[PDB]
């Protein structure tokens, strides 16, 4: 009915058209300056800067203009100071139509296995507030809540200070 | 007076006194469930979850317990699917008898040129929002500021959906 596996470069553009599709319910579409190649880059080097599940269904199941991945999750990991290794997910989404048979607990399971093979202690990922549906889905597999400011210093002044 | 060097697998004993100084403050150095050997594997194993700056200085400016490393800062590259990758600084601190000479600026140079290698378009870090010196610390170096909620899912919970 479908398949969670490791994406691979020529999956790029059907990445980008997903976290666009993610970017909707958020209404910033535009915000997305990502291309292909810079995910084929930075994915698919020597070194990725991130890593993705894809899900990918049968042809008589694609989508109506011919996409064949509906569903997607983009992680890497991070480091804490108390706890060390964390497997981190940045992004997960299934499209509308292809939701309920069982891809996002799929994915989550590849996720899971994902992190016990980096020897992780946790997963840790966000979730809007007001986004119920996916607290619900969460919480019903172990997930958990978990005051400081997130700042952000441009290239324009990194460079300065290098 | 001080330098500035990358960390190697010998500094990570004091990397963990400094992880253990700065949770002292809020009287939780006993939330370090990490220890040397951790740091060691996860930091120079085949694999690097982290990287790490430390501050040197002199046998003429050892601290009391006699140690040469009073400095660090601690990060990775992260992802953004809408912009590309960015250098995350999880952790930065200097010891209270040596900050003010410059060590902390000194870092901040090492991370803004392990950023333009990594073409890093950005590096983010948390900044405590009731501290208003730090604030202006960063807005004085370029920083500007920046309703989702964290989750957690811990092993137990990964063990029974990976098996
Ligand atoms: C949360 C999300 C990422 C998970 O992906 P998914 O592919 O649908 O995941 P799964 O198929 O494994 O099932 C997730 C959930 O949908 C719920 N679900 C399935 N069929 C459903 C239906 N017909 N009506 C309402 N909920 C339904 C399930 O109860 C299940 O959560 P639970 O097992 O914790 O009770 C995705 O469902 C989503 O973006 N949801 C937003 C709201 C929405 O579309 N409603 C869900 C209807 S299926
Ligand atoms: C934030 C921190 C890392 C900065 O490092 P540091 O060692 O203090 O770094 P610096 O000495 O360069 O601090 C810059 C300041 O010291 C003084 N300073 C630095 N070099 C100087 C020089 N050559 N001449 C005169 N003053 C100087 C200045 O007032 C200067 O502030 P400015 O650059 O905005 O004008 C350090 O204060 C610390 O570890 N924080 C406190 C611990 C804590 O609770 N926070 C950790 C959370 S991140």
């Amino acid at each position: 009915k479908f398949k969670i596996r490791p994406a691979t470069a020529s999956d790029c553009s059907d990445i980008l058209r997903l976290i666009k599709e993610l970017a909707k319910y958020e209404y910033m579409e535009d915000q997305v300056i990502l291309t292909e190649k810079d995910l084929q880059e930075d994915g698919f080097g020597e070194h990725p800067f991130y890593h993705c599940l894809v899900a990918e269904v049968p042809k008589e199941h694609w989508t109506p203009e011919g996409h064949s991945i509906v569903g997607f999750a983009m992680y890497y990991f991070t480091y804490d100071p108390w706890i060390g290794k964390l497997l981190y997910l940045e992004d997960f989404f299934v499209m509308s139509d292809y939701r309920g048979f069982g891809i996002g607990s799929e994915i989550l399971k590849n996720l899971s296995q994902v992190a016990m093979k980096c020897r992780c202690s946790s997963m840790h990922f966000l979730v809007a507030e007001w986004n119920e549906p996916s607290i619900n889905f969460y919480k019903r597999r172990g997930a958990s809540d978990l005051g400081w400011r997130l700042f952000k210093i441009d290239k324009e002044y990194l460079l300065k200070m290098a």
